[PDB]
């Protein structure tokens, strides 16, 4: 194992490919195209801690993707990994794992076509062998599937974000990984339109500069806690959830929740109304972990 | 980090102020008074073992408070603690957590105005930096907003109790907060109604002095999970919970659960009849939780 | 502790009960006869690692139970351990813990009765203190409760399986049992119908011999995480679940979920469809977890 971490120091040693865009685009009314990649990009998970990370299109957690219900997905994965094969589950489709989330190999590229016909807020994540290590080493995030017929509540939402909680381990160790408690937990925001943020899983910038929002006003957050390993208690001080969808599903509607029990790879929308000026931090109420990193901030100004 | 424990030891030694009683009245149809106090009381935990906790009101948890749906909260918080700031997060309101939730220094009162416009059982905690060092060291514990139109089973209820779980670790120890087991995991109950028990977390007094029923009873906990760092997988054995209601919300109905799944600060309100006389053990069936304390009972007789 | 395990070593040294068959018959409408065994039984739980679990009727997790919403259960639990009293537990039932569940002695036989009168896949386990020892050494399975009228996707299920998720710690190490991470988690399949596969928790049977199915149908899962001591965040790879029922029961309704949160005994039918061939795999996302075990495989054919 730890023979096998030295060979990978080796090879990705110097290693530092720079972010590279999401494409999508629509090529039919129920029909898009979607193209990553699998790269190794050094991210800063918290101050002077350099990860080495694995990744989709040099984010950790990786781009947000946002399809609708209904619409097949024409996936290509870029492999930019000089030594590691890499692969794509998207937890939105249903697919023949074994044929369709395939490993592509370094420098070659994969093609898969397959439907997403159910709403939510769906994990996505490398599924290459050990699929752990792929996991932990970053290579998760979202995909938002957004139902046909929208949610019951969508009339009273004023603004909406994307958030994502992830661990980060000791590098590339698979003992740490299976039997350690994380370094950090984290949270990331992923832009759904133009001027939103858009950051990495580190312990820092949802502090540094907060999401932003206006008093009154009421807030839809994306959610989902993508592990590897461990179960998110979603809470948003000086404040209740209105509404929540579990998975994003609109069926799954409950109402008035202090907090937000998350599995890991499990997702929420959730919905509340923020009264007052001020910063409202959003946590895990997992209080270690949140200790460790996870609390981001939501700054509520008049204007 | 341990040579701030060790002035804390200095500053906190012999320190053992005496449980002060809740203050609460109502000033109008939806506005009331609370009254509390955070300060430094020493608790048996487990035989042999005491804790210099960090308190509301001399308890760990702190005592129960109870309001109606709509009511406006006007809270004062007196820290008695000679040199930690202390302050108040409760679940159930809506605030400013940046200018509602702020600290109130040594020998100093604050006074606090918020709403609780949301039914359940919802988490109350001390909100200072590190929340994690707070909460752990014992500021944490329970309001009840009763529904304006009550539970659809509200009929059916024979008898009602209120259960919180809690963890305890190393004493005020950072590191073992962070990353390390809990050391006990206990159950306690505060009093709803002249006569019911109040008790601390404590590993014993809910087995040695069990809760009482009557055969054929349908009993209702309110029960909330306020960690720091666990989540509860509640059961109690010998029955099946008739109905659930998730965080205690009249519209997050469930029906003949086993086990009842709670995040770190999450509630509910759990209905079960007890159909034969005998005692019936309340436990988290995580079981190495339930083996460090965190068994409860119910002993139910015939008269 | 550990003078007790070195008494317990000498004591079980050179056991290995052969399994010994489930005993069940319908004795009237609403009543049904069921004789199982408590024993002690050498079980590989991952290559080259042999477990002496204490186990009912050795296997472990124990047989499947089946039975209907309304039976009263007329049970017998002969133990034949020769120094451990055993008992057990069914979280179907409604009885009297300290009547019901009691102890029995090593080499003799108790017979309980107590009534099934709520549907759903319902956890059972060894009740002999420490529990945590007795769950932890293998003393648990699943009994479902059929319900009266169903459930409203009856008609959609092509196929059916049950699975078991469970935990292996050190060798009856209570100090491992409540305090250290899980050695290995291991999923399980109990028979249904006649050439359903039968497995103990391994970490190696259901990837071997895969559960099968054909392309395009809806499967269903009746799923029980026992623990003892993780909650299990349960999902399929490559699909979503169409339509899941908390505990089993009709009323807890859920739609389109990636992911079933289950707390330690927490129970679900999960339904979902295969759509093309392939394998897919089955997998706690808690990826520790999944890389210790706990990775059941489905192969789905045209024919
Ligand atoms: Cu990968
Ligand atoms: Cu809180
Ligand atoms: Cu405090
Ligand atoms: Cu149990
Ligand atoms: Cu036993
Ligand atoms: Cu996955
Ligand atoms: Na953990
Ligand atoms: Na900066
Ligand atoms: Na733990
Ligand atoms: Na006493
Ligand atoms: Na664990
Ligand atoms: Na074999
Ligand atoms: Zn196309
Ligand atoms: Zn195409
Ligand atoms: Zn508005
Ligand atoms: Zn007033
Ligand atoms: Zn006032
Ligand atoms: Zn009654
Ligand atoms: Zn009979
Ligand atoms: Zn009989
Ligand atoms: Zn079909």
């Amino acid at each position: 194992t730890q023979q096998s971490a030295a060979n990978m120091l080796a090879a990705h040693k110097g290693v530092n490919q720079a972010p590279v865009p999401l494409k999508m685009e629509r090529v039919g009314p129920h029909d898009v195209h979607i193209e990553m990649t699998a790269q190794i990009t050094d991210i800063e998970i918290d101050k002077g801690k350099i990860y080495k990370a694995w990744t989709f299109n040099g984010q950790a957690p990786g781009p947000l993707v946002v399809v609708n219900e209904g619409d097949t997905i024409h996936f290509t994965l870029k492999n930019m990994d000089p030594v590691v094969p890499h692969s794509m589950d998207f937890h939105a489709v249903h697919a023949s794992p074994s044929k369709d989330f395939i490993d592509v190999m370094p420098n070659k590229s994969g093609t898969f076509t397959y439907p997403a016909n159910k709403p939510g807020v769906f994990m996505y994540h490398c599924g290459t062998k050990p699929v752990l290590q792929h996991i932990a080493n970053g290579m998760h995030g979202v995909i938002i599937v957004k139902p046909k017929n929208g949610y019951p509540t969508d009339k009273e939402v004023d603004r909406e974000y994307v958030l994502i909680q992830n661990e980060w381990y000791k590098y590339n160790d698979m003992n740490d990984f299976q039997n350690g408690v994380p370094s950090y937990v984290v949270f990331s925001s992923k832009a759904l339109k133009p001027g939103d943020p858009n950051t990495n899983g580190d312990t820092f910038t949802l502090k540094e500069k907060p999401l932003l929002a206006k008093v009154g006003e009421k807030i839809r957050l994306y959610i989902n806690n993508v592990g590897p390993n461990e179960v998110s208690s979603f809470h948003v001080v000086g404040t209740v959830f209105d509404d929540v969808y579990l998975d994003g599903n609109p069926n799954n509607h409950l109402q008035g929740m202090q907090t937000v029990m998350l599995p890991a790879s499990g997702g929420a929308v959730v919905e509340f109304t923020v009264t007052r000026p001020g910063t409202y931090p959003i946590v895990t109420h997992q209080f270690n972990h949140a200790q460790k990193g996870a609390v981001a901030m939501l700054k509520v100004t008049e204007t």
